[PDB]
């Protein structure tokens, strides 16, 4: 059956970086959305999925979420490897490691287990590796002797504002689930305004990929411990820093089929880990358009470097999606622009690719964070926008550049551009008065490809990983349980652009 959108993001990543292959970014056959029996769209794991309810009493999505992690971990016969954005996940994140960790040995495993955060150099930690390991093992009691820990916190560069981002929780390199969740329980579980957000559930060669990703990110991460300033790890009882893990347990048996789905996975190094693929024939025409508004003091690895996407490959993979559109496409970010400076605004070349699509008549829905959100990361922060023209006015500015005329611009930005800021029911916020918070990274074209995981549209520079499928069964889901709903709501809280009917 054929994968016209994939075809074309594959073109484009074996071009970029054609040396990453099988480490940072691997198309694959024979996999399987991992739903459970009796709930066909149950690999869809949203949160908190409580639509048309501005009191959100029924929180059925962070149940199935919850559960899924615990049993994915409770399945673990060797290895368990966790990758978040600190702090180390805590509340019921942590209690669903915990628990499925005890029944894995329970069942009488022993099993390896990883957990890699990124740290922003300014972000103080409460709980550092090695007392975040001994909480693990004090609530592990008895199981604690059979299971050895690797726990690390990462800051890849101070400069460049470089660390890990992805969240992939990855079990006998045969499950995996990613997606935009941090496993913060004030922000997604404890809350009367919970941060609205979507990962994904898979079996099947596709995470295999994610360990090998991973086991990139623990050889630096290994080697970098010299570095204090760079690495904090903390093991369990003599055992050695694990660099590669996933590889010494997919010894060598080709990944097993477990259904029918093709997938790319798809990430990035940032920066400080690799400078180039030195494979790399990519040369491309960086663009070159000032922006009006702010003015970047760094090196700018978005809009200008071409050595930085060899080795980030989920931007071009990413842009190369949206390219791929036919007939619509339907965009759900925290944000499409970043706080400028330190980091560029936007990404020229997805607002062009975007400003392209609107101008060949494909239809475009962006749904973003409402811009009430602004705030510190890690403190609430969901916004980086003041006002949702910031977004429309890009693109105006790209269409206008574009298409040579004002006119043709206003014709293609007012017939074919949605956009909106989330909202999950008919009130314009949480009935506790909180806004509603958007998590989402997610990308869907033609109701046959989307992509799900940590990679933010917006401007930045880390290590993150996500999965591009292609099925047309799979987006019917996602369309009926997640953008259809989303649209209903959000539609209330859609922007008309400057200098439109």
């Amino acid at each position: 059956p054929p994968t016209p959108h994939l075809d074309a993001i594959e073109r484009s990543l074996r071009d970029t970086s054609p040396g990453l292959e099988g480490s940072v970014w691997q198309r694959t056959d024979g996999n399987r959305l991992d739903a459970p029996d009796g709930d066909p769209a149950g690999w869809l794991l949203q949160t908190p999925g409580c639509w048309g309810d501005a009191g959100c009493k029924d929180r059925a999505g962070t149940r199935r979420l919850l559960d899924k992690m615990t049993r994915n971990i409770a399945d673990a016969r060797h290895t368990v490897d966790i990758s978040s954005l600190a702090p180390f996940p805590n509340g019921g994140f942590e209690d669903a490691v915990v628990d499925g960790l005890k029944a894995s040995v329970a069942a009488g495993h022993s099993p390896r287990v990883r957990i890699l955060v990124g740290a922003a150099p300014i972000y103080h930690l409460n709980v550092v590796p090695s007392r975040y390991r001994d909480e693990l093992i004090g609530k592990l009691g008895a199981a604690a002797g059979k299971v050895t820990l690797n726990v690390a916190s990462m800051t890849t560069s101070k400069t460049s504002l470089s660390w890990n981002h992805s969240k992939l929780l990855v079990v006998d390199g045969k499950t995996a689930i990613t997606g935009g969740i941090n496993g913060w329980k004030d922000d997604y579980l404890d809350t009367a305004h919970p941060v609205s957000d979507v990962d994904m559930a898979l079996s099947g060669p596709a995470a295999r990929s994610a360990g090998k990703y991973l086991d990139t990110l623990w050889d630096w991460t290994c080697r970098n411990a010299s570095d204090p300033a760079k690495v904090w790890l903390a093991t369990s009882n003599g055992a050695s820093c694990m660099p590669s893990m996933e590889q010494d347990e997919a010894g060598s048996a080709p990944a097993e089929p477990t259904g029918d789905v093709p997938v790319i996975a798809v990430g990035g190094l940032g920066v400080g880990i690799k400078e180039s693929d030195p494979s790399s024939g990519y040369h491309p025409d960086l663009p070159t358009a000032p922006d009006t508004k702010c003015t970047v003091g760094l090196h700018d690895n978005t809009n200008a470097d071409r050595d930085y996407d060899t080795v980030n490959p989920e931007e071009n993979a990413l842009r190369s999606l949206i390219a791929s559109a036919r007939s619509h496409v339907e965009i759900s970010q925290q944000d499409l622009n970043a706080t400028c400076p330190p980091l560029p605004r936007y990404d020229i070349r997805t607002y062009d690719t975007l400003a392209g699509k609107l101008a060949a008549g494909v239809k475009v829905r962006i749904v973003v964070s409402d811009p009430a959100n602004r705030g510190a990361v890690g403190s609430g922060g969901y916004s980086q926008i003041k006002s949702l023209d910031e977004i429309s006015d890009t693109l105006r500015t790209r269409l206008v550049a574009l298409t040579g005329d004002n006119e043709k611009a206003s014709r293609a930005l007012c017939g074919n551009l949605q956009l909106a800021s989330f909202r999950s029911s008919d009130a314009a916020k949480w009935a506790d008065g909180k806004p509603y918070a958007l998590h989402h990274k997610l990308v869907s074209v033609d109701d046959s490809a989307f992509y799900i995981g940590s990679k933010n549209l917006y401007p930045a520079w880390l290590q993150d990983f996500g999965y591009i499928v292609e099925s047309p069964a799979a987006a019917q889901q996602l369309k009926t349980e997640l953008l259809d709903p989303e649209w209903k709501y959000s539609q209330q809280a859609a922007a008309t652009p400057a200098g439109c009917p």
